[PDB]
């Protein structure tokens, strides 16, 4: 876990990658009446299941407490669905690849009230990824950081156990930071460029947190998540 | 601007620091009827004015477009008020130093509906700052990063001007990253520790974004901000 090598962390995360699901939409039926929200909703609910399997495979995650594992996913679930959406949409300018059979552009967002706001923020993030030429290895590191970071400041506890957990989460996270830098070092970037790029990458996560928040508004999960985790 | 030296960036930001305002509350009147929200509201509205002066003094900020300057403050205003609150509350465990004459603890939050949620998140952030032993120089760098970063992904424009602006904002931001590292290098931290600490610092900003979002819910600003900026 905390002994994992940089290259081993990347092989470990890359291997943990979830599958790219398809939208359960009837291709022969008129789209102008498919219920946009309904499609996205059913899609996300199915990815959530695979998200758990993925999370269980992120180094150090299963070491935590079941209830801590739930808390973290409960805080990050939507941010992870989003950063994943933005990634696969990276090479699709002006469009969002929700699923191989569900590629929507701006206008298609004006379907539901206030959904075009969220699409634009997503497209913009996708665009930034294009601008930075984000790499698949950098991507998985970021998605793992989101998972371990998003809920680590809201355990609201100072018990010895919560203290060892928080400690352990920031130790894995540090490992991921080291890994990100390693990648950038190998790409040829100087020390300065490594720091600057690391910062540019982490700061985009603030934007993903914000999008998630807007998404939560437009949109118990704990028990649902629990049952999936506790196998 | 983009030529500023590390030590010059810190002297520049430290000098730009706003004043620590007081709550306009009658000390001889019973507090159980002072209207908690009213106090906080009037306080923030006054700090906002000083926030503009401060922003105008952040290197590279005034170089932007007035409308870009407004957009950035409109996106970050509450996050900045919050990171400032958390900072001055750092040495006050279990309490929030909203102002020298307004130090409130947990329970005092149960005043308004759902306000104790926000206080707890704030206390937790303050606690993390204590855990990391954040330094005044690191603090100002972070507050400047928030200002330039929070709204840089939502300009929703690809005009040449918007492209040069975004470019220019990420160039100042990189300067601040270099500065943060410089500080950590001088503190004695190794290269590895520098990277890890930079990451831990930036990631807390995601949490500040989240708190701001919750704060915006519980809670035009553009025109208001405009008038203050355009002097
Ligand atoms: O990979 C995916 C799949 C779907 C989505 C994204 C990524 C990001 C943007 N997004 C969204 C979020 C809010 C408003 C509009 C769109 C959709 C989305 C996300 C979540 C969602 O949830 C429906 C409720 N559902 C109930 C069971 C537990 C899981 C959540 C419904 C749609
Ligand atoms: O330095 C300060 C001063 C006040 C506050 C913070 C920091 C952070 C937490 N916080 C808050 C935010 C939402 C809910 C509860 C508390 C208060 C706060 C923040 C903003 C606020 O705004 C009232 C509306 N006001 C109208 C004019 C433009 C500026 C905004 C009222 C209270």
């Amino acid at each position: 876990a905390l002994s994992l090598t940089a290259d081993q962390m990347v092989s470990a995360l890359l291997d943990a990658e979830p599958p790219i699901l398809y939208s359960e939409y009837d291709p022969t039926r008129p789209f102008s009446e498919a219920s946009m929200m309904g499609l996205l909703t059913n899609l996300a609910d199915r990815e959530l299941v695979h998200m758990i399997n993925w999370a269980k495979r992120v180094p150090g995650f299963v070491d935590l407490t079941l209830h801590d594992q739930v808390h973290l996913l409960e805080s990050a679930w939507l941010e992870i669905l989003m950063i994943g959406l933005v990634w696969r949409s990276m090479e699709h300018p002006g469009k969002l690849l929700f699923a191989p059979n569900l590629l929507l552009d701006r206008n298609q967002g004006k379907s539901v009230e206030g959904m075009v706001e969220i699409f634009d923020m997503l497209l913009a993030t996708s665009s930034r990824f294009r601008m930075m030429n984000l790499q698949g290895e950098e991507f998985v590191c970021l998605k793992s950081i989101i998972l371990l970071n998003s809920g680590v400041y809201t355990f609201l506890s100072s018990t010895l156990k919560s203290l060892e957990e928080k400690d352990h989460i920031h130790r894995v996270l540090d490992k991921i930071t080291d890994t990100l830098i390693h990648l950038m070092a190998k790409a040829g970037l100087t020390l300065q460029q490594q720091h600057q790029r690391l910062a540019q990458l982490l700061l985009i996560l603030s934007h993903i947190r914000h999008m998630s928040n807007k998404g939560m508004e437009h949109l118990p999960l704990y028990d649902l998540l629990l049952e999936m985790l506790d196998a």
